């Protein structure tokens, strides 16, 4: 139970109008070989050219929406559309003028390989299956064995005619077929009605434009909607293919600094902290009355704050402050501090998602909903500043004396930052960068004001 058997049965019903008479009784064995592929009885890691649900969310970095309309089928025009945004018009001799497959095929191999080397060590089809899209595949695929790429050590995704050789998305500059791709029909999970029909009932930012390109977007946004949002995989692991750790490791000193600057400057007797179950205090030497409420990263729509807070804990939410780390609320209270994802973040590891959300990927998948910036209307964006009441000592890189008015020290009141809290400032500011430049937004309760940290030194 790994792969996905090729003798497992594929429904045809939403093949027959592209392709009339073709067989109820079909398997993926009988699929591939009208498809124009030979397998040969291989056992050299490639046992079928489509996948399980399962294997498809594990390799969600690689999916590319893929649908093929009929401009005019052996005879006529084919117009290509892709969740990138792609449509080629393929003759058989963004928007682009029909051309014979020799050179389509090369601008294929160029726009997956643009897309995807920075995200994944392969391509996953995701289909909505209605007959031309499998027949097309021909002209710009080829499949066999797994290889490894000419000039790396990582797996082939791309052929060349030219010089018979292999490559991964790196290496790919000038290759002409798409090699060994994996694909999926959505079609095949159970769904009544047309893709428009079931898209629309969880998506509002996708239209229909009536092209090939919009058809591949929604396909993929059904199918992130399907395995990320209604249902939702914690346990799914994914590998490291950017700053993930630093990211990580930033974020968790970004809210330590802020929680403890926000308890030493307004004293808050208690904190209420909304969010992960799994939840750790990020300032354990505080003395604050800390008190945790477990709420799941929202994955469909932003949490509504009446039903978090509402339906009867110290039940006062409106004593002290309120901590909402990642944790997506309609409207934020007045006395909080919040760091939320901003889901409109270009970035590898925030991936397009449904209905406005993003798809971020960091060890785990987390479908978010839809940044928008009338949740913060009781706040202001959180400044940049560090602070630190350590003692100003060296302890064991060269140096250029630090002037700034928000490196909040004992040494910058008195009138010179030392050596020590101009690197940690500088250390900061970085892991500070990297939060920021990662999606991360910082929003914190009017009153806040970082004059009242300099007090804390006496
Ligand atoms: C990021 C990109 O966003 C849109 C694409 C097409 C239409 C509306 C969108 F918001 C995508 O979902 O691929
Ligand atoms: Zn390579
Ligand atoms: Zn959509
Ligand atoms: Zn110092």
């Amino acid at each position: 139970p790994t792969h996905l058997s090729v003798d497992t049965k594929f429904k045809t019903e939403g093949l027959c109008v592209d392709i009339p008479g073709i067989p109820k009784d079909m398997t993926y064995r009988r699929l591939i070989s009208m498809m124009g592929f030979k397998m040969n009885y291989q056992v050299n890691g490639y046992p079928n050219m489509f996948i399980t649900r399962e294997e498809a969310i594990r390799h969600v970095r690689a999916w590319i929406g893929f649908d093929v309309e009929g401009c005019h089928g052996t005879n006529l025009p084919l117009q290509l559309g892709f969740s990138t945004g792609v449509n080629l018009v393929a003759v058989p001799t963004l928007m682009y003028k029909g051309l014979p497959w020799n050179v389509v095929r090369i601008k294929i191999v160029q726009m997956l390989s643009d897309t995807l080397k920075n995200l994944s060590d392969r391509v996953v089809f995701v289909l909505w299956a209605h007959g031309f899209e499998l027949t097309s595949m021909k002209y710009f695929v080829k499949i066999g064995p797994e290889r490894t790429c000419c000039l790396c050590d990582r797996r082939a995704t791309c052929f060349s005619t030219a010089s018979d050789t292999y490559a991964c998305w790196h290496h790919s500059i000038g290759f002409d077929y798409v090699y060994n791709p994996f694909m999926i029909d959505v079609q095949q999970w159970g769904f009544t009605g047309n893709l428009q029909s079931n898209h629309d009932l969880y998506c509002q930012v996708h239209g229909n434009a009536h092209v090939a390109s919009c058809d591949a977007i929604m396909t993929r946004c059904l199918a992130v909607h399907e395995c990320f949002v209604k249902r939702v995989d914690w346990t799914i692991e994914y590998p490291i293919i950017g700053d993930e750790l630093k990211i990580n490791a930033a974020c968790r000193k970004v809210q330590h600094m802020v929680v403890k600057a926000a308890l030493l400057a307004d004293k808050f007797p208690v904190l209420h902290d909304i969010g992960n179950p799994k939840a750790i205090k990020c300032v354990p030497q505080a003395d604050v009355e800390w008190k945790f409420y477990d709420a799941q990263p929202c994955s469909d729509k932003a949490y509504k704050i009446e039903e978090l807070f509402y339906s009867y804990h110290s039940d006062k939410f409106t004593d002290g402050v309120c901590l909402f780390w990642n944790c997506n609320v309609d409207r934020y209270p007045a006395n909080s501090i919040v760091c939320r994802f901003d889901t409109r973040v270009l970035s590898n590891l925030n991936l397009p998602g449904c209905d406005g959300g993003s798809l971020y990927v960091n060890k785990h998948a987390f479908h978010t909903p839809a940044f928008d910036k009338s949740a913060f209307v009781n706040l202001k964006q959180l400044p940049f500043f560090y602070y630190s009441d350590s003692p100003c000592e060296s302890h064991g890189i060269d140096y250029v004396p630090l002037k700034s008015a928000t490196c909040i020290t004992r040494c910058n009141l008195g009138g010179a930052v030392c050596r020590h809290h101009a690197n940690e400032y500088r250390l900061y500011l970085d892991a500070y960068n990297m939060m920021i430049s990662a999606g991360f937004s910082l929003w914190v309760y009017k009153q806040f004001d970082t004059y009242n940290l300099w007090n804390t030194f006496t």
